[PDB]
């Protein structure tokens, strides 16, 4: 059921927000900052930015038909964050250990 599983996708984004994830999650929880010193080519390279407080605005709107359509944008947050920084950056480590409670969840459900 679309309806079922569209309340599990608020479950996973609910813990993706709690303390428990905070110390790597807390760079996901809003939009980049695009006028902040280094991103001044942000926008260049990421066509489609995406962070959490979106897609928790998007579910809230309806505007996913199903688990498939939330977890696109979920990943579409994450492969951002992989697109822009070198691979040794803190942020791809701390986006890597998100993407596992993510992943782990939407597995599961
Ligand atoms: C998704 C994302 C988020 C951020 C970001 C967002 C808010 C504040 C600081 C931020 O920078 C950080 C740099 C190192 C470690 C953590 C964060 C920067 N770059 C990205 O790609």
């Amino acid at each position: 059921s679309h309806m079922e599983q569209l309340k599990c996708c608020s479950g996973i984004l609910k813990e993706m927000f709690a303390k428990k994830h905070a110390a790597y999650a807390w760079p996901f929880y809003k939009p980049v900052d695009v006028e902040a010193l280094g991103l001044h080519d942000y926008c260049d390279i990421i066509k489609h930015p995406m962070d959490m407080s979106t897609i928790k605005s998007k579910l809230e709107a309806r505007e996913y038909r199903d688990a498939q359509e939330f977890g696109a944008d979920v990943r579409l947050m994450f492969s951002n964050c992989y697109k822009y920084n070198p691979p040794d950056h803190e942020v791809v480590a701390m986006a890597r250990k998100l993407q596992d409670v993510f992943e782990m969840r939407f597995a599961k459900m």
